């Protein structure tokens, strides 16, 4: 929630944000959530997409991904 | 550990702090450990909260954790 | 990959660089892959050891590690 621990989630969400978009696909959400120490498995990650991709095109944003480990870290 | 390597420790720390106290509880610590890229289980987790838990109320400080960091690491 | 993505892969590496050389053995190398959230086993570190450790001795270089994050993020 602080502004530490909002940079530290921005910088897993950029190191896996290839194409300088503003979004990662499915594959990289796993791994960005695992870089912050979370041992997340497909039925999870596939449960999260549905939830925050509403365009439905494969994608999150990073404020998407910023809500995602507000619940998981102050849960 | 020198100032960068301990600034990465306090990094996986703060971000895992969650009501600011400067403490964390078991499944805190697990997942900070995991974040700097050990997979700990329950028994080892457990094992380290008797130790560092010195007052016995679940929680234990920053240099608890770092000292854990510094016998993982080195 | 950015500077900024740089930035966090010399972070990994300088983490788990502990007598402050150029390398990092197996043990190491297993630890920071797994601290930048890819899940490596055995098989596939032993491999990744063989290819770039050239000279021979068991640890390889941050160029090394900086190339091997860079096939693994960029798939
Ligand atoms: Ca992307
Ligand atoms: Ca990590
Ligand atoms: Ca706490
Ligand atoms: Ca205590
Ligand atoms: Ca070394
Ligand atoms: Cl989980
Ligand atoms: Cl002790």
């Amino acid at each position: 929630l602080s502004e530490e621990q909002k940079q530290e989630i921005k910088e897993a969400f950029d190191l896996f944000d290839t194409n300088k978009t503003g979004s990662i696909d499915y594959h990289e959400l796993k791994v960005a959530m695992r870089a912050l120490g979370f041992d997340v498995k497909k039925p999870e990650i596939l449960e999260l997409m549905n939830e925050y991709d509403r365009e439905g095109n494969g994608y999150i944003g990073f404020d998407d991904f910023l809500d995602i480990m507000t619940e998981k870290i102050k849960n």
